[PDB]
């Protein structure tokens, strides 16, 4: 099957199983990852430390993504495409980044810095993983247009 | 293709490029190490620790070599 890979950051842990035909390629970005991240710090509630495991995983994207290349295939794809999966299932329901970092921000500690950097390295993996979005989502209000429920216009 | 090896010693690091074929006999041999040298120690300037990388890995040569025999062929 698969082995189970955790990503512990002090306070912080999610884990991730991996299968094991790259669990070593997961192991060895682990093995960059707990030294590039800062130490453990009031609970992750530093300037870049990630507060919950949501952030834990954002930059584990932003990195991972760094380690990449869009114009060929490489090794980190898999994983690229395999942690963006388990993280828009455990901490996203079919809703928005920006939903996710909204209540973040609103019930747990908020650093606006984080949770935009969220979006930033979400996105530049999503595409990076060579998941674009060319996939329109069921945004209520805009299918509550497309239904006639409501109207919209632009103000610039 | 090959996995990457850390030889990070506190102050000192040194990496080897080792094909998977026995990167799990060299992690071994590192779970070895880690253990037979001692703390890092005014940037590895004791009497023992390895100043510099290339000592780092002399050290492990020295070590590695203890542990084969040229009598036979072995794994390491």
């Amino acid at each position: 099957s698969t082995r189970p890979l955790t990503l512990s950051h002090g306070s912080l842990e999610h884990v991730l199983l991996v299968p094991t035909a790259s669990f070593f390629i997961a192991s060895q970005l682990q093995e960059q990852f707990n030294k590039i991240l800062p130490e453990p710090t009031e609970g992750f509630a530093a300037d870049d430390e990630p507060t919950t495991p949501a952030e834990l995983v954002g930059k584990f994207l932003g990195y991972v993504s760094s380690l990449v290349e869009p114009s060929k295939v490489g090794q980190f794809d898999q994983v690229l495409n395999l942690c963006l999966t388990e993280f828009e299932n455990c901490y996203l329901e079919g809703n928005d980044i920006h939903a996710l970092a909204a209540k973040l921000l609103q019930e747990n500690d908020t650093t606006l810095v984080k949770t935009k950097e969220l979006i930033k390295n979400y996105i530049t993996a999503r595409i990076m993983a060579k998941r674009p979005f060319d996939k329109k989502s069921n945004s209520a209000l805009f299918r509550a247009v497309g239904e006639g429920n409501a109207q919209l216009v632009a103000i610039f």
